[PDB]
């Protein structure tokens, strides 16, 4: 693990439009802030409905007929992103520190696995540009019918603040990869990583307007993407109410393509027979990455009642071998939450679960005299109707529940409207595969759970999410099919 | 053609649930009429709220894990699909002159065009059930992940008045291919042909809740379907405006996945290069078929100086030869539109055109004591403001505008938010390509217009759809994608 | 089960060619024989190079561009096969009796398994006929590039003895769904249900000379068919050693495309933990059907040493439950091996285990007056080096071996040229994942074994076969991919 | 042009064994000319039997299950593949110096394009290796069924002498990205730049034994690699006339899979209406590029009869224009042929062109003091039957014929046992399309000629070739497909 030998300094902190830095239409400016110290760490450009209309006409250019990222070979599109991820491989230190003082985020954490996922993912998309194909159909009648898979054209994006890095890359480089151009609207907690990319993407040759990143708050610049009547998809990721309020806006005005990835609440299946302790670790781990800030959160882990009680007893054992602090400092393994907001639903959330009788094993306050930690937290004998079983609670908190039977158990495990992901441990081949076939999630682990690759795809089903991301399926979102049919005077096979 | 030797009597009149007929919940009826005669045909339960609940909850049961309709082979879903199309088949007489009478279509349309297309959908449907496939993935690290392409659930389906039987396979044959169940809306004004198709998914052995039909109006039951919690998918066919209401109705619900298929205002654009004779019957066949009431209408014709004034007379006199009538008579070319409402909308759209200066070339008015009949109608010297050339009129009316540039013209073509289908006529090969990869439609016609086949997918750019029905394509939006990830002890390649 | 209420008669019999009835050049015919009985059947044409010759250039003529199957709708290929697949069910109870009575083949099976088997294949294959598509290809430089999925042209498709119907269909269905014309050639011993099926296939409606069928001897007409300088391809089911001679031949003569499905000595590997009935149960019924003449027989069981006891025993007592004699009579279990030689080499292998010291729990003799019965013949205390334990006995006689080390048995499952298929039997997940990814086998059952389905490919690795059949992966091989390359004056993404 | 400032020295003449340089068993080596100056550039050690036994169990034991290659992530593999191209563009002008010294290829085309064909193909196949996947598939009865698409094995690779560099990186990438271990025999000619690469192989970091290289003859040492009992496919790219004897010696050993790419007597027709210009110019570089050393050298050019004269006058206007010498001189546009067997050859036939009365245009004899030169040859007045319309030339000999009916030109064009490439120049839409379905030939251009991208499957119909190489479509040939089915107590769609 090595670190940045020196201190490090911001400097991109502006509206990045046709591969320049502009300030804010009004001139505004909003704070930054360290979440582990509560203190300021910069002044950025607040960008507006004026300023995502600036970046949409740019990258409504960028993507005109002849011009040159329309006309480039995708083999060359191809080529920019894995420059790209050169770029970043190279800034790996700097990104890493500044997404764990920006974001909370351990820079263990942050530089071997956000990093290491950013540049694996954008080498991935990479190697799609040029192998997104359409088909030659046969048609009844004499025709040839071929189909074109077109990029659709101007796409805002919304990133969330938990993974600002990743989840930037898991939206541009899919985007980028098959032809489209973007407008881009970071985290309002975390906008800083974001710009340094700009930076990166304007150095690695990028034609001007095909990334343009407009950092400001959703309810201003967030919806001023999700009803523009020039773009033509929107992708967001984050809770599942504002999700609705964006589906909501592309009906009310151009019926803009949405793709979402939304909360969860997602459950993990011990069954009798599972390796114990490999459970115990992945479901706590599932739990506790990231402060628990992870939609796909081992948030509901149902044990079967001979095992139950010494899992909940190695689950809080493990819970107990925290020390938190500043991310930044080695040995730390638990950082603060983002944000004020997010410290108090988690802190209201495990004042419900004490207070509807559910059994606290370990935690249930906060930690420090400064930043927003919460105590890692573990409850047993949790039941369906708490809030703690029914809300996601995005924090360090585990919720532990028994079940003796399976029929009864994979109908609470389905019995929500989330619908992200869920963890399925045995030792059985026939309850591995027909557990995971009957669970409504969109990623199932097997003796493993938070496994997320490149390579699959990833998305929910139900209040979850709507498309899919990364893998060949993933691609599919970021391309409009065009069918081409022309007469011909005979046909032949 | 062969025809019906006995007079057509109605049977199936009922709200369609677990394969029994139901009154509605009310008790309430509404009637049905034909649009040539203005006369009442018969009444038809009028379902609500509480029979789609009713609906949905068939559907749901029907969906459940270890149900017939889920356990049964994929292979036996497309033996039942390939059987409803032998139905079909069989009473193909009755079903083409219900069709015609219910819906003011041309018999001999309804019978070899329409039950052709309905009866060839299926049976590509039915080929598709058992080759619906996921992927292995070599993910990195120690695991074994492959995806399941389920079905999604419960799929609400909406389905037009213009194409009632056409539509209504369109949208159950991929859904019950990819083995989802289904609640279907027919049209209010054409209920009758998916009655009597319910009566034969009964007859071919579907399992109950799988297929339920509900007859009513859309206000109603139409806004059941797309603000139900318990709705997975809600597919519509329709006007933009109502799509509109739909995909924000989706929003502030469940977030149920959305495919909508919407209006158009499609241009055909004629190079001076073109073979004249066959762009001038295309383009014609384009606009007027089925009484302009085609969302691919032809319905602005840009055509190049040069040969302008030839085409326009050769339009007219190609427009000037119908026979007005009702669509069951041998021998008549042109039925009635389908209600008032459309009616009065084309009448005041026809208007308009002579008013803001239009040229009335033939027709532009109504015709008959009785039936909802206008006379083709073509109009010469529209220009790009006027109501004609911005709004879908849906009715038997063609605008034929001049261009000079190439360039222009393009431009012109792509400036509306519609973009459903667009036609280039031209014997160069260079001008044939690079037009079809401008134009900003869903399906692009080379040398001819309104080639529709079940193996090409179908569907908007912009505000004329999301999404895509038929061909390989159009299966993916009724698949829910899950990814299984399996730790192991040692991968290999 | 349903029988033929009426004697069989035997009526088609001569060369069919253009969809007409020849007689061979020569004139010359050859005896059909039962194996139960040893009795002459009927007298077939014989078909030798000249007849090959014949059907051939119908063959081509059939092929040649703008002929009516080249023409004709990819949908329309998929409707004749469909209904080539409804003529073979409605002749289900003649042609079940056919194969029973000729091939020696069980009734029971025959009925059950191999004639549901031919009609579920056509009809899976009938639905691939208007899917199979090439692709648009985002070249580099401003071109328009796509491919067509041709059909390759004239197939000479040479059929085994042991399941005369059911791979005919496996090669006649992908070939004709594809588009390829045929010259079948069927084995000397079992030409008849071919001819009947050629029947069907003229009242189906194909055009002709799109199948042809030319019975006769191996190394007369299945050389002429190896060695053609006009056939593009061959495809070969049979014994490996005739497979290498058609391989040397396509390579001598014009460089046809080859595939070959060949001999196995396919192992099962029983650990200690699997469900020892369940294993028992399959392991028996892989290497027992249809007396033992199966390409993917289970001819090598591997028994971890703390069952192998039991597992021997267990298998004993299920093989000396078999009643022996004529196929055709109800409670019959075991009928006869196909012909002379077959019997022959079976008997000598037989010996050799005795001979070289194997331990022989039941059978090991022939059985019978008349007829080529061979009592059921099991094997324990086999080593790798004994004749049994090499050689594809292709009989019914099992060989049970005994394991200590997983690495070691995985190692001696492999130590083979062959390559056809395997079983594994074990209830751990990664043991299941982990020997079923290092076993060197096309099909890999787990649990289960001989599980064969349309939706599946099915090929040998190693000398076991080139190429698959089946499944989507299947088609390839009968389609020859051509790139089309288009300048153009700009591309656009 | 940028150009090596210092004179090549030669490092690499040894034989590539487990990432060793070796010297033969033998101890025999053999000369490398340079073909400019028929002088020795090195000595090379001279491998045989013994040599590519010894690569063989190279290969072998780095293809074993848990082996590094096996077990390492696909991305990873891609990794490797993408830094072994950034390698290659390190070395760029000291590779296509050695490429221009020893292959007799201009250098300008050595440095521009051969090299950069070869770090796009490498980049190209890099980004498919964590993309190959299989598929679930939904099997008949109570089963989850999957593929693998696994690595083939050891694939012995036969590299021509023509393209040294860019076949290497053919026939390299896709096997290495599929996972496959390698024995590579360049040609005896040409074997200098595959060992460089070899030692940029081991630079990159690729495990041992992944990639063997032994140089050596072909009668010996390939025919040992085609032979030999323990690789698992051979690739070769040569004459048709050897293609015959591999796809032969496969049969004979192990029945290891044969892909072949061949010659070509690939056909041009030039349609009346073409420009004219364009058909010239892409015509003349057809056949003239690299001294007519190309496969699908545009071999034939049918012209119809009112545009015949003037495309005779127009190419032979174009071929006088040439500067033939030593092809690293800037300036030169004509190297040398390759060696004095190829130069006999070539002589041979133009002798023919002459004796057989084809009008003679310009050129017809050798060049120079040294070297294997030929003046660039053109022959009017060509027909079907002369030694020069029939025979691959491989040489800077155009062939121009005359046609009048477009059926009976088609015929003439497909009258070849060949089927590598063909063009068409027209501007006629329908023609473009149907005369490119009707020539069976693997690629076909429309207004250009030769050319090959990454992106484009490439291969021969007919004796020009078995199976593709390139694109998506040419993995598959790189692959072997494991089916595995897993018994389930109930199975759900
Ligand atoms: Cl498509
Ligand atoms: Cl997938
Ligand atoms: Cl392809
Ligand atoms: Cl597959
Ligand atoms: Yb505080
Ligand atoms: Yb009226
Ligand atoms: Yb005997
Ligand atoms: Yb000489």
């Amino acid at each position: 693990l090595p670190v940045l030998l020196t201190d490090l300094k911001i400097q991109y902190t502006k509206i990045f439009i046709n591969n320049e830095w502009h300030d804010s239409v009004s001139g505004k400016k909003f704070p930054v802030f360290n979440p582990a110290t509560e203190e300021e760490l910069c002044q950025v450009e607040e960008g507006d409905k004026e300023d995502v209309d600036k970046a949409v006409k740019a990258a409504r250019q960028a993507f005109q007929i002849g011009s040159p990222w329309r006309t480039m070979d995708a083999s060359e599109r191809g080529r920019l992103l894995y420059k790209l991820a050169d770029l970043i491989e190279r800034d790996r230190l700097l990104l890493a520190t500044m997404e764990s003082m920006n974001g909370g985020k351990l820079y263990s954490n942050a530089y071997l696995s956000d990093l290491a996922g950013c540049i694996k993912t954008l080498r991935y998309c990479a190697g799609w540009a040029d192998k997104i194909q359409g088909r030659t159909i046969p048609i009844d009648g004499n025709f040839f019918t071929y189909t074109r898979h077109e990029p659709i054209g101007v796409c805002g994006q919304i990133i969330p603040w938990n993974f600002p890095l990743v989840m930037l890359i898991w939206k541009i480089g899919p985007a980028l990869s098959c032809g489209n151009t973007v407008v881009v609207k970071p985290a309002e907690q975390t906008p800083l990583t974001a710009l340094h990319v700009a930076s990166l993407i304007k150095e690695a040759g990028f034609p001007p307007g095909v990334v343009n990143i407009v950092p400001g708050y959703g309810p201003t610049a967030g919806a001023a993407i999700s009803s523009h009547m020039d773009i033509d998809k929107v992708a967001f990721t984050g809770s599942t109410e504002v999700g609705k309020l964006i589906k909501e806006a592309a009906g009310k005005s151009n019926l803009k393509r949405v793709t979402l990835e939304l909360g969860g609440k997602s459950p993990c299946i011990v069954l009798a027979d599972a390796d114990l302790d490999n459970a115990v670790e992945f479901a706590h781990h599932g739990v506790f990455y990231h402060q628990g800030q992870c939609c796909i959160a081992a948030s509901r882990i149902f044990v079967e009642e001979s095992i139950y009680d010494e899992f909940v007893r190695r689950s809080v054992e493990r819970a107990k071998k925290y020390i938190l602090g500043n991310p930044l400092t080695p040995g730390v393994t638990q950082g603060p939450q983002i944000d004020k907001e997010q410290y108090d639903k988690i802190l209201d959330l495990i004042e419900s679960g004490k207070k509807e009788g559910a059994k606290l094993e370990c935690g249930g306050g906060p930690w420090g005299n400064k930043g927003y930690f919460v105590q890692p937290t573990v409850f047993s004998n949790v039941t369906d109707e708490m809030r703690i079983a029914k809300e996601e609670i995005f924090g360090p908190v585990q919720q532990i529940m028994k079940f003796k039977s399976l029929d009864d158990v994979i109908k609470r495990a389905n019995n929500t409207f989330y619908g992200l992901s869920a963890g399925v441990f045995t030792k059985d081949i026939d309850k591995a595969i027909t557990i995971s076939s009957a669970l409504q999630a969109g990623t199932v682990w097997v003796n493993c759970y938070g496994v997320v690759s490149a390579q699959c795809p990833f998305g929910g089903f139900k209040m979850s999410g709507n498309g899919r991301e990364l893998g060949e399926y993933g691609f599919h979102e970021y391309t409009e099919v065009k069918t081409v049919t022309v007469k011909i005077s005979q046909k032949n096979s």
